[PDB]
Order: C-alpha cells, then structure tokens, then sequence
C-alpha cells in the first residue's frame, strides 16, 4: 500500500521522512510522520513573502516600495540581490527573488520590513496555523539540529497553510494569484517533487535545504483532469554534514500521486 511504500522508502533512506498530501477533490489526506516537527529551512520563505502580500492588500504602494541593497546585506547565498548592490529592489522584486531563486538577502529584507521573525509567526497564527514558528533570519534558520524547535513546523500544518494561502481563504484574490505565479516560476525545484510527477502537470513549489542533510519541498499541483493537490515532503538525517537528498522527495511524490 502507499503507507507500506513510504515506510520502505524511509527505511533504506538513512533519515526521517515526513509527508502530507491533501487531495482537494474530497479533502482526503495521505500522511506519514505528518504531525512530527522538521526544520523548514528555506520553505519558510513562503510565509514571509505571504505576510508582505497580506500587508499590500491595505497599502497599494507597498509592493513598489524601494529597498536599498548594500554589500553588507549579502550573505551566504544571494544570486539576485548581488546583482543590485548600490541600487534598489522593490518589495515585489524581493518576494520574487526570495521565492524563485531562494535568495537569502531577499528573505532577510522581507523579515526586516515586517519587523522581525516573530512577525512572520504572528502572520502564520492569523491564518490558524498554530504550529509554524520562525525564530531566526537567513542563513542561520537552516541549522536544522535534531530536536531543536527553532524554525520548524509539521508536514500537515504546512500543507494546510499552503492550501489556505494558494487555493483558499488566506489572501485577497490579486495577492493569492501573485503567490501562485511566484511558486509556479520557481527555478530551484527541478529535481525534487517536480521530478516525481507527470511532466505536463502544472506545479508551483518552494524548496529548502540545510544542515543534517535536511531536504524539503512544498508544492501545489494542478493535474490535467482533477482537482489540485497540495504536497509537503520533508526529510532530515542524523549526522550534521549528511548530503542533501532531493531524490527522496521525488520518490515520495511519485508514490503518493501514483495512478491519480
């Protein structure tokens, strides 16, 4: 069965697998360790970008607001912001950069605009997400130490919230469409969930990778002849310098979207 397949996948993997799939046709779920906490790593960037989108609903000038980028703002991984040092980027452009290129500088600018990590947590709570917590900025939010509660959530909680964000009640229509547009245009997720799906299915996703071989992806999936699917695949390992394992995410995705 699907459960037996996920079990067999995890047992050979050398780590701990978390899966939550929501089928919006009938709200049915496929769950594996879905109530267990995992370090989000860069999948947390979705929540920060969405918090700014929510603000923009009541401030029509916000998304085009200029943000100065400086050399000092650059951190371990910032492919887009490094192009704009000495100039500016709009908050919209920073959302796009954070979500589609996993730009760490962009993420931090979004957090600083909002007033710090705790403000991203409060936003998640306003959406009925009682699990999500953001504690640190980038890149330290990727330390993914086993048993550390900082910057974690559960697969189910994140799947529920991603559904609410992309297909449900969380955002205004224009902003919801913008989030969906951003996720669909992600460039960093080829080898993760996307690689376990039929090639012509439309997909939006956000990856995240960190220490302890922590390898994550969260996605919204639109089949050709069926209602959407929301999928969270989280994976983490016992040793600090373990290699990341996108291949496990692709394999989980294939297992739980089988036949369907």
């Amino acid at each position: 069965s699907v459960q037996q397949q996920l079990e067999a996948l995890e047992k050979s993997s050398g780590g701990r697998l978390g899966v939550a799939l929501i089928n919006t046709a009938d709200n049915s779920q496929i769950l594996y360790r879905a109530d267990e906490r995992f370090a989000m790593c860069s999948t947390s960037k979705v929540m920060a970008a969405a918090a700014v989108l929510k603000q923009s609903e009541s401030d029509k000038h916000l998304l085009n607001q200029r943000v100065e980028i400086k050399k000092s703002d650059l951190v371990n991984y910032n492919p887009i912001a490094e192009k704009h040092v000495n100039g500016t980027m709009t908050l919209a452009e920073l959302g796009a950069a954070a979500l589609q290129y996993s730009d760490n500088t962009a993420m931090n600018k979004l957090i600083a605009h909002l007033g710090g990590p705790d403000k991203v947590t409060a936003f998640a709570r306003s959406l009925g997400d009682e699990t999500f917590r953001l504690d640190r900025t980038a890149p330290t939010l990727n330390t993914a130490i086993p048993g550390d509660p900082r910057d974690t959530t559960t697969p189910l909680a994140m799947a529920q919230t991603l559904k609410n964000l992309t297909l449900g009640k969380a955002l205004a229509e224009t902003q919801r469409a913008q989030l969906v547009t951003w996720l669909k245009g992600n460039t960093t997720g080829s080898a993760s969930i996307r690689a376990g799906l039929p090639k012509s299915w439309v997909v939006g996703d956000k990856t995240g990778s960190g220490d302890y071989g922590t390898t994550n992806d969260i996605a919204v999936i639109w089949p050709e002849n069926h209602a959407p699917l929301v999928l969270v695949t989280y994976f983490t390992q016992p040793e600090q310098k373990a290699e990341n394992r996108n291949d496990i995410l692709a394999a989980a995705a294939k297992i739980v979207t089988h036949g369907f």
